[PDB]
């Protein structure tokens, strides 16, 4: 199935991006291996991030990316994954993982292929330890040319909801600007966005990523997303691998006028945007009227 030139192709003939494709590839072949052995489910093990805004929701018209993130709260289910990928085979391809930190939830994936060899691009697996708010969706992958010299059928997983996504994406980058999240916010920007409820949960996002992995600065302020930023304030991370053309001016400037109702927070979301410990069970009460 698998050739250079195929995996050249899917790169769109760019050699420069020639080991990202193959770490997307190499990506799809993990992702199925998973399918086949560990139980995906809200709760349990649910497919997030912007790889899965990749393989379920943009396909071609979206960027390479190349981390795995998971949100997978309890760490037996993590240690699950983390052994069964770790040595494992599929078909032509060979997985590693390696611990870059304590705490079992972050981990650096190297892919070797018998005959395409070892892609030389940093590739991660992540494992977010805090609930997702929303109920997940199954997708199935969006079909590209590759996929038919796979020799099996991907998989359909649970991917985080889009405004889920969204707000994610959001509550990262009013942290730090980051390329690669500009990026997947201009595809967002093009999308049909449920307003108040990506608003709402960005602020709660936020409220548990201060207040609980005390990440960032308190408070949240939305000029922290809003205000007009430069492209030298963001972070590139290769971005210029991933896809053709970068137009960081252009995303920065779409992304910055459509996401304007951000500003409209209401009382309580004002309230909140303190990142205040003492409004816990406000917050757990609001994420619950999500769930159901």
């Amino acid at each position: 199935g698998l050739t250079r030139a195929l995996v050249a192709r899917h790169a769109l003939g760019r050699a420069e991006a020639y080991d990202a494709a193959l770490l997307d590839v190499a990506q799809d072949h993990l992702l199925y291996l998973l399918s086949q052995t560990v139980q995906f489910g809200d709760n349990r093990l649910v497919f997030k991030g912007g790889t899965s805004l990749r393989k379920c929701r943009l396909g071609n018209v979206g960027r390479f990316s190349t981390d795995l993130d998971f949100s997978a709260p309890d760490d037996e289910v993590v240690l699950e994954v983390c052994e069964l990928i770790d040595g494992a085979r599929v078909g032509g391809f060979e997985f590693g993982v390696q611990s870059t930190r304590g705490d079992g939830r972050h981990w650096q994936l190297r892919v070797r292929h018998t005959e395409l060899g070892e892609p030389r691009i940093v590739a991660s697996v992540e494992f977010a330890r805090r609930p997702l708010a929303l109920p997940s969706e199954l997708l199935a992958f969006i079909q590209l040319p590759i996929h038919k010299a796979y020799g099996f059928g991907l998989p359909t997983l649970p991917v985080v909801a889009e405004a889920e996504a969204c707000a994610e994406k959001l509550a990262r980058y009013r942290r730090v600007a980051l390329a690669r999240d500009l990026y997947d916010l201009n595809h967002f920007a093009s999308r049909t966005i449920d307003e108040p409820l990506v608003r709402r949960l960005w602020v709660l996002k936020v409220w548990g990523d201060v207040v609980d992995d005390r990440r960032g600065t308190r408070p949240l302020r939305v000029e922290d997303v809003l205000a007009a930023r430069s492209e030298h304030d963001f972070q590139p991370d290769s971005i210029g691998v991933l896809t053709r053309p970068v137009a960081m001016a252009a995303w920065e400037a779409r992304v910055r006028k459509r996401f304007a109702f951000l500003t409209d927070l209401d009382a309580d979301e004002q309230r909140w945007a303190a990142c205040d410990e003492r409004h816990r069970r406000e917050v757990e009460n609001a994420l619950a009227v999500l769930r159901s």
